[PDB]
């Protein structure tokens, strides 16, 4: 139905992470589905359910309800 697409190779270190539920996930994920707002690479993640080892869920603060995946995401702390 919908596997995981290819991703960029820029992962290196972390950044901050003192926030509460919000984090970062600096990754340029490509996505147009209005259910999962794509991802740029800035502090725009909130929940991020790790339940899925590839398709998480998140609710940014500006209703940017994206669903950051695991491959296009891996930059926090």
């Amino acid at each position: 139905k919908k596997p995981l697409p290819p991703t960029p190779e820029d992962n290196r270190r972390s950044f901050q992470e003192p926030e509460e539920t919000l984090v970062i996930a600096l990754y340029d994920y490509q996505t147009n589905d209005p259910q999962e707002l794509a991802l740029r690479c800035d502090e725009e993640y909130y929940l991020l359910d790790s339940s899925e080892i590839h398709w998480w869920r998140v609710q940014d603060k500006n209703g940017h309800e994206g669903y950051a995946p695991s491959s296009y995401l891996v930059e926090k702390s």
